[PDB]
């Protein structure tokens, strides 16, 4: 019946002036702390999206806790006149650039309109930062230079919502995932599918990779053991659908349902996956968060794949929390106070009234593999 003892669970936004949604999680390895985004609508409705807020979480080793500062605006990332929303941070480790991809939308025009006219007017952007987070530069439309030809095809798009993925390829490459409603029939309604835009240059240029099967909506990538990429999306079906790449994202294959991960109803819900270091055969397993009804946005579980990424590996959930539970955001934060793999959780709770940040170990959740 109790959820899940963890190291720390706060609240982290809440509501007041504004709504808080849309969450997105970024550990700094080499500063020991992580970076929490989240999108202040004038209100719980998309169409009220205006601008990004952010806080900077320091992890604290005596104590094993986080201490977040005050929230702020990241003010540079907007396009005059769009309001912005989906956070997709990234830290590129070898240029110590941050890396904050969002979505800049035009007045209060909402994603059913861009829908049912087939006409898209949303603008990729991205602002980056080399003092974690301190000072953004000015704002970067990437629309263009991401999509241009690929930009009619649409009818509209979205990045994330999450933290993105930079490879340990022969380059370090940025994998930032995606979908997109594509326009296939001229009488049939646009099916979504997700997808990365890869960058080799360390975000110079970039270039959109193949998409997966049809009908997928927000998803998110990890790495894993020679070397892939799990891709784990949002489907409006049973379950959660999930395809793996062989060449750093260009290509997604062997795409297949996994109906031990469910989904909401409707059209489902945004869920995280990460991986992290085999505590002992796999050089990597995945953790993965996601609410656990069936019939509404509750009950947030966290599920194990001990051998990824074979999809029937994927292990039973664990209570995270009770109750309303909806988008969320997973980032591994190395090795916890317990020697075991350390966890850190943002999602939102109460009815999109709050978003609560969860800290826990691999021995915390899934003792049972000890
Ligand atoms: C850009 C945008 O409106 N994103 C919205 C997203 C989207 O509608 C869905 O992924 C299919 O397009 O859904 C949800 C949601 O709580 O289910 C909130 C997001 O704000």
């Amino acid at each position: 019946m109790a959820s899940l003892p963890v190291l720390q669970k706060e609240s982290v936004f809440q509501s007041g002036a504004h709504a808080y949604r849309i969450p997105a999680l970024l550990y700094l390895p080499g500063q020991q702390s992580l970076l929490a985004f989240a999108e202040q609508r004038a209100s719980k409705k998309d169409e009220h999206a205006e601008l990004i807020v952010l806080r900077r979480g320091d992890y604290d080793a005596p104590t094993h806790q986080v201490q977040w500062q005050a929230q702020e605006v990241v003010a540079q990332a907007r396009l005059d006149g769009h309001r912005s929303m989906n956070p997709c941070p990234l830290y590129d480790a070898q240029t110590g650039t941050l890396f904050l991809f969002f979505i800049a939308i035009p007045g209060q025009v909402t994603e059913q309109q861009q829908l049912e006219t087939r006409a898209n007017v949303t603008r990729l952007c991205q602002v980056t930062s080399t003092d974690h987070g301190r000072t953004w530069s000015s704002p970067r439309d990437l629309t263009d230079a991401a999509i241009g030809p690929a930009y009619r095809e649409w009818s509209t798009f979205a990045v994330g919502p999450g933290h993105c993925l930079q490879l340990n390829d022969r380059a370090r490459s940025l994998v930032v995932p995606a979908y997109a409603y594509r326009k296939l029939h001229p009488i049939q309604r646009p099916i979504p599918s997700a997808f990365c835009f890869l960058s080799h240059d360390h975000g110079r240029t970039w270039a959109r990779g193949h998409f997966v099967a049809q009908d997928t909506l927000e998803c998110q990538v990890a790495e894993v053991e020679q070397r892939v990429v799990t891709l784990n999306a949002r489907s409006h079906l049973r379950a959660r659908v999930q395809a793996q790449s062989t060449n750093d994202g260009l290509d997604f294959q062997e795409s297949q349902l996994v109906k031990k991960l469910v989904e909401p109803p409707p059209q489902g819900c945004q869920g995280s996956v990460i991986s992290f270091p085999s505590p002992r055969s796999p050089a990597q397993w995945l953790l993965y968060t996601h609410p656990t009804h069936s019939w509404q946005r509750a009950d947030l579980g966290a599920y194990l794949n001990p051998r990824p990424p074979a999809p029937e590996a994927w292990s039973e959930p664990v209570l995270l929390a009770k109750g309303s539970c909806a988008y969320s955001d997973l980032q591994s934060m190395g090795t916890g106070p317990d020697g075991s793999p350390l966890f850190g959780c943002l999602y939102e709770a109460n009815d999109y009234e709050e978003i609560v940040f969860l800290m826990f170990t691999l021995k915390q959740a899934f003792p049972a593999e000890y």
